[PDB]
């Protein structure tokens, strides 16, 4: 990621019970509260995503933030799954709810005095709705949640298909080993379109970013570009919508007509949130 010389980044290994094996956590100190940046849909074993193609680290370098990227869960959605991904032969069930809000917190305040409560959880194409989802359950630990380009409403129309097709192509996992068919109720479950009155009871800080153009990820689906960008617009409007009509008084919502579903435009979003965070989280 470029950073300039002389910058404390560590690479941790924070072991899961759950999922019976150590996950590898790139991690840079900087206080108590921390921003947790997870990674896109073709998140690899050995680098996170941000650290991969940003330089997210130096820019929040002595922000008086922590930042924390786990690394791996390729197609995972941050989420526990019901079982191990059927075809692709994975050995032991994704349980990565559990990790990232009871494992993870807690081998870090031990280790790092990183507090469990009071932090931001930032997402990005595939966990940007997971970010969501995070602060509609865990609003002690996430009072602060941003999703850049994510999967809105993933129990819709033709979200559960697209993105059953998506993963399929990202290493080959299997939407119905995750949440069931679409008709299983961890679809609505795991829906921030369907949680936001979880968002507005807990009075969640919302950082909500809608690219424009071709979407991310979803190169493997044989559908047109527009098609799928109508449909991104449709959803994201109607998600906005909702939140303002569920009594929603929190959020952040931006739609630049030249930000794209990309890394750099995803960067430019973190950065621009910084102040942001700082103010929520720190005062």
């Amino acid at each position: 990621a470029f950073s300039r010389p002389g910058l404390p980044v560590e690479y941790l290994q924070v072991p899961s019970a759950s999922m019976g094996r150590d996950i590898k956590v790139q991690f840079q100190g900087g206080g108590p509260h921390a921003v947790y940046l997870l990674d896109g849909l073709r998140a690899q074993d050995d680098y996170n995503g941000w650290d991969i193609n940003t330089p997210a680290f130096e820019e929040y370098y002595q922000s008086g933030l922590s930042v924390i990227m786990p690394v791996g869960g390729q197609s995972s959605f941050y989420t526990d799954w019901y079982q191990p991904s059927q075809s692709n032969g994975q050995n032991y069930t994704y349980k990565w709810e559990t990790f990232l809000t009871r494992e993870m917190p807690a081998w870090l305040q031990a280790n790092k005095g990183v507090s469990p409560t009071g932090n931001a959880a930032v997402g990005l194409s595939m966990s940007g709705g997971s970010a969501l989802i995070l602060a509609a359950y865990y609003p002690q630990q996430f009072p602060y949640a941003a999703s850049l380009s994510g999967f809105l409403n993933p129990s819709e129309g033709w979200w559960p298909t697209l993105i059953g097709l998506a993963m399929n192509d990202s290493g080959g996992y299997n939407a119905n080993s995750m949440w069931g068919p679409s008709s299983d109720p961890a679809w609505k479950r795991n829906d921030p379109m369907v949680q936001i009155p979880r968002l507005v009871a807990n009075n969640t800080r919302i950082w909500v970013y809608c690219g424009n153009g071709t979407p991310s990820d979803l190169g493997g689906d044989n559908i047109p570009a527009k098609f799928l960008e109508g449909l991104t617009l449709r959803t994201n409007q109607t998600f906005r919508d909702t939140y303002a009509a569920d009594g929603g008084r929190n959020g952040v919502f931006n739609f630049p007509p030249n930000g794209t579903h990309s890394w750099p435009y995803w960067n430019e979003q973190l950065v621009a949130m910084k102040a942001d965070i700082q103010h929520v989280l720190n005062g």
